[PDB]
């Protein structure tokens, strides 16, 4: 009961910041694990690569490792999924995932 | 360093947030609460816990509740909600989106 759920109007790609090791370069396209929650660990997929961050570069958990080399998607795939995503308003994070096994 | 992650995360990607004391809110109403460090927005209540994925000791609190009772038919509600599950749309995006529609 103390806990309000609420809902709000964010931008188009609500991804999650992590950050990056030391010597250890990652290609937006990519899948990296990361920490989630407190003590669990999640595959996700790179985006974008900024040097910049909506929080303190002091507060992001780093990347644990990355699960790949070259990106997973299609040059032209990527550009599009982004796109149907953004055009049609689905998640960036659910058609990526979702669309990946299909296109393996 | 940071690196732009798209996660895939549950159904409601909704932003907990703690309200004061002597202060209720039913899943339907808008609210106004803190985002980013000193600004505000409007958001929805789209449900009501006493849990909470984070530490009850690191959620701002809301600022205002802005309706008495939902702004949604239980019917519309019902229906938005599944709208946006069903078509995997963002529940804030179908929410306020839908909003100035049903009063105008």
């Amino acid at each position: 009961m103390p806990v309000a759920h609420v809902a709000l109007p964010v931008p188009l790609p609500r991804t999650f910041d992590y950050l990056l090791p030391e010597g250890m370069t990652v290609k937006a396209g990519c899948r990296v694990r990361v920490p989630f929650g407190k003590q669990q660990e999640r595959i996700g997929i790179v985006v974008s690569v900024s040097d910049a961050s909506e929080l303190p570069l002091n507060e992001l958990k780093a990347v644990v490792e990355v699960l790949d080399s070259e990106p997973v998607f299609t040059h032209s795939v990527w550009r599009l999924l982004l796109w149907a995503a953004d055009y049609y308003h689905h998640p960036i994070g659910d058609v990526l995932f979702h669309a990946l096994p299909i296109l393996l």
